[PDB]
RNA sequence: GCUUCCAUAGCUCAGCAGGUAGAGCAGUCAGCGGUUCGAGCCCGCUUGGAAGCUU
């Protein structure tokens, strides 16, 4: 589980930072990549990385603003052109279906893969045996969301040495014991799988805030998460600019991660006003409140470790 | 440059939901790391081959 930042810029693209797009690498977990917002030139940034368009399984959109969506028709089109076979699921607010379908029909684009566009609302957006994604409404003026990718608890390691010692040879019965199933051995021996299993390991959690003002709903959504990817468009000084433009400051994002009891905070959606040298100042403004703060820059890779 | 299939006893390609290597002849399963109880098979990356590259 890795977080590759493709775009850390707010509103209009800059030479330093391209517009918003964060990739959630799940190659070991599910052989795929999950995108969090797809602003213009996301595909272009992807050409300088190991992430391939065909590797994308689902794209989650926070809000309909152009710096988060204008990369969608190009990325979807290229995936089909690279020989895309597997399904792609676009999650977004009301308007995303109109935007994708119109931009693909007028351009005369026929996808070589199935496209599912789910117009989401506050609650569980996607759920299966491995992951559970929940969206929550955020303060931005326009219909905006905050996502949480929650990895469901994995079953504990097999006490294989215990089985080997008990004259149980390694074979296809080992995966059945790993599930906890009461197995009937070749020589007629009944054993409970759960007895030879270590305590289950707690799953990882990444939170993508999108564009938002200081929100209590976002604090609750990011409860005890491994990595909180919060937007910090402005600095501590530009507090009034943040309110009037429906955004958050470095200090505001740091207070949220502190109260949510998050392990790490990554500041994204940074204004073009602040340069490479000024980025450290923004990071230190957040570090004073929440120490494990990182001000994200283009092509930043952050690993999400397990417990 | 990109994206997709090939590299296994000096040499023909056999292999299976991943269960501890099956043959013709005078086994560092290309390297390394990871996932896993366990990797030829799964995920990375580094090497050597082949084929596509119109929104
Ligand atoms: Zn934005
Ligand atoms: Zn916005």
């Amino acid at each position: 589980m890795e977080l590759l930042f493709l775009g850390t810029g707010a509103g209009i693209p800059a030479k330093a930072r391209n517009v918003t797009s964060v990739a959630l690498k799940l190659l070991e977990e599910r052989r795929s990549v999950w995108l969090f917002d797809c602003g213009e030139a996301t595909q272009h940034q992807m050409l300088h990385t190991t992430i391939k368009p065909r590797k994308i399984e689902k794209i989650f959109i926070t809000h309909m603003h152009g710096d988060h969506v204008y990369g969608l028709p190009g990325l979807l089109g290229s995936r089909s052109f690279q020989g895309g076979e597997d399904e792609l699921t676009v999650y977004g607010p009301k308007g995303i279906k109109a935007f994708i379908e119109t931009s693909l029909a007028v351009t005369k684009t026929h996808l070589t893969y199935p496209l599912a566009i789910q117009e989401i609302e506050e609650g569980i957006v996607f759920e299966d045996d491995q992951f559970i994604v929940t969206a929550v409404s955020v303060i931005h003026g326009v219909e905006a969301f905050g996502y949480r990718v929650q990895e469901k608890d994995v079953p504990g390691s097999l006490k294989a040495d215990v089985l080997k010692e008990m004259n149980i040879p390694p074979g296809p019965v080992y995966q059945k014991i790993k599930k906890g199933e009461t197995v009937t051995l070749e020589d007629g021996r009944i054993i409970n799988g759960n007895d030879f299993l270590e305590p289950p390991k707690k799953g990882r959690s990444v939170v993508f805030s999108g564009d938002t003002r200081v929100s209590d709903k976002l604090k609750e959504l990011a409860r005890d998460c491994d990595v909180m990817v919060h937007e910090a468009t402005f600095a501590k000084e530009d507090r009034k600019l943040a309110y009037d433009y429906y955004h958050s400051t470095t200090e505001q994002a740091a207070v949220t991660a502190k109260e949510a009891r998050a392990k790490q905070l990554i500041l994204t959606h940074i204004s073009a006003r602040y340069q490479g040298d000024a980025s450290l100042e923004l990071q230190k403004e957040a570090v004073d409140v929440f120490p494990n703060s990182v001000a994200a820059y283009d092509f930043l890779e952050v690993n999400v470790p397990r417990g």
